[PDB]
């Protein structure tokens, strides 16, 4: 059942955000309340269906900006996986990469339309090899955070 | 980085565990895992590139089925080996066919790329991309189900 599972996971997503206003210090939860807003608005601007972002088709300076956005919130992510910070356990260029690879992820979710595990036969020739580098630098930087 | 001198100790830390197995393991079940290792030492010699990988494409139906049946046997000595949880108790009996399927293509790709360490999908041919990046989850799959 997608959608009540994706009402579910909101309304838990909605209370964390509540318990991050209780421990985030102040001027902490004010930068990430506003970077959190343009990731938000982001994707309602340019967010498909299942609000996924085809970060190819955006200018390279609202590119270069959505990256920024999604690296002051990574840690954040990380700490909800229970995971250590990816950019602690990262070099500057690795995490760059990383980035990259997570837009490439949410790249191809656009083309395919998928919301699970995308099958790599389904991926457009032109996005096969750099998607399937992608994973695998997700994997490697899953494991090094755990 | 020393791949002389950690294959050297690897091979002596591997006979140390195989002359504990020779204690710690029933008369039978012990005749029948070294036979079955044996078939597969044989084969890594009579098949294997340089570094003892065996191309499972190259070989006649027949005689992969066999390499097949000798990895299922020996399987849940090295899933212990790596202090986890047989893999055949966890698995269906498909998804264990499918997994020692799974190892089979990582090791095709490892003759392939000529590579012992991490692979690259860059540096894997095209023929072989995909089976790999699929044989790598499966294996990621049931790892994660052994601990
Ligand atoms: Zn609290
Ligand atoms: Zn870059
Ligand atoms: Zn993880
Ligand atoms: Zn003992
Ligand atoms: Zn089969
Ligand atoms: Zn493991």
């Amino acid at each position: 059942h997608a959608g009540t599972m994706t009402l579910e996971a909101y309304m838990r997503f909605s209370a964390k955000l509540s318990e991050a206003k209780d421990e985030m210090g102040t001027k902490e939860y004010e930068v990430f309340t506003k970077e959190l807003k343009k990731l938000t608005n982001a994707k309602l601007a340019y967010g498909d269906a299942n609000g996924n972002i085809d970060y190819d088709a955006l200018s390279p300076e609202k590119r270069e900006e959505m990256k920024t956005v999604s690296m002051g919130l990574q840690p954040y992510f990380d700490k909800l996986n229970g995971h250590k910070s990816s950019k602690e356990v990262l070099t500057q260029e690795e995490f760059d990469r990383y980035m990259e690879a997570l837009m490439t992820h949410e790249i191809v979710r656009v083309k395919t339309k998928s919301t699970g595990a995308i099958k790599v036969e389904e991926v457009p020739e032109a996005y096969k090899e750099r998607f399937m580098k992608a994973e695998q630098f997700m994997e490697y930087v899953d494991e090094k955070v755990r």
